[PDB]
């Protein structure tokens, strides 16, 4: 049993799923808020994590997400949120009007902790900014402007299924994973 | 004496001035780091000032400021920062290519802290943005697309004096002044 500290129901049935496989290990939601500071994502999820962990000293973990654009230098970064109800999608598009590198990515780093501190487990999708708004109903936010890799669409016209294996929170929740796993 | 958690020693030249009358007068530079949490200006002020009280438990102050335009919507506000370092200047112009709505504010907190708790003290200087770069090589970031109240240069255009009126800055630490002037 470890205790995910979020508001976000989803984030631990989709942290189930992908751990399903250890028998023995379980994820549960435990609403205890903690500051999200500035600085990168591993920063936040760490500060989060001992944060909760003083609170409930049972072993817990975390999670901070963003989306990098290359040709921005790595905004909005972990600032991905506030940037996307201010200057949305349209804000990105905006910004990259001219630029040939459109490269960007998708990262999530969980935070880990418990009596023996904290330990960050990531995940990486690299793919490239789209020239427009393409979307089939799929995803949230910038999930309309990021193609995947080797892929032609955008993360919006692709089902969960088809995203389930290249995700950035996919990878990162393999890694937490391998650690339960060769864990002592 | 109350110091001042603050890196940059101009700061707290800059508010000893302004504290020149008072008999107290002493604001103290201190290398005590804190957290800048994401949320309102008056949040990371707030969490700060706290933060380093705990840590030294003595009168401390800690100072944020941000730059907030209308037509994005407060953004980049308490991020001004990381927004300046990774598309500058240059990435507001173009958000906001046209936009008739150049409107835009400098805002700044200053967090007060003592072994009775915190009060924030609050400056604003509301004007619009610029429609490109101008300089004369005064202040910093974005003033020089900033032009303050009623002028027709930017920050950047006018000496430390001419802005001594248009200063969030000022008006924040005169609010501060106030606060001390009642305490004897
Ligand atoms: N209906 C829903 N409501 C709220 N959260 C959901 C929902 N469906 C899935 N989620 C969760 O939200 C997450 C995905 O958010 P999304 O914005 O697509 O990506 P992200 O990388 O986490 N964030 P960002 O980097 O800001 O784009 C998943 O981890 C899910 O647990």
């Amino acid at each position: 049993k470890i205790y995910f500290a979020t508001g976000n129901p989803n984030k631990i049935k989709e942290a189930n799923i992908i751990l399903k496989d250890l028998k023995d290990v379980e994820i549960e939601q435990i609403k205890i808020s903690y500051p999200e500071i500035q600085g990168t994502l591993e920063e936040v999820a760490e500060f989060g994590a001992k944060w909760v962990y003083n609170i409930l000293k049972k072993p817990v973990i975390v999670e901070d997400s963003g989306f990098f654009v290359e040709a921005l230098n790595g905004f909005p970064g972990t600032y991905s949120k506030f940037v996307q109800e201010t200057i949305g999608n349209e804000g990105i598009l905006k910004l990259l009007e001219g630029k040939d590198n459109r490269n960007a990515y998708f990262k999530t780093v969980i935070g880990y902790c418990d009596e023996n501190g904290v330990r960050l487990f990531k995940g990486i999708v690299k793919g490239r900014v789209s020239e427009e708004i393409r979307s089939k109903g799929y995803g949230f936010a910038y999930d309309s402007i990021f193609i995947p890799e080797e892929e032609e669409r955008t993360f919006a016209e692709m089902t969960t299924e088809e995203k389930s294996q290249i995700s950035h929170r996919k990878k990162a929740f393999e890694e937490f994973k391998k650690f339960l796993l060769d864990r002592i």
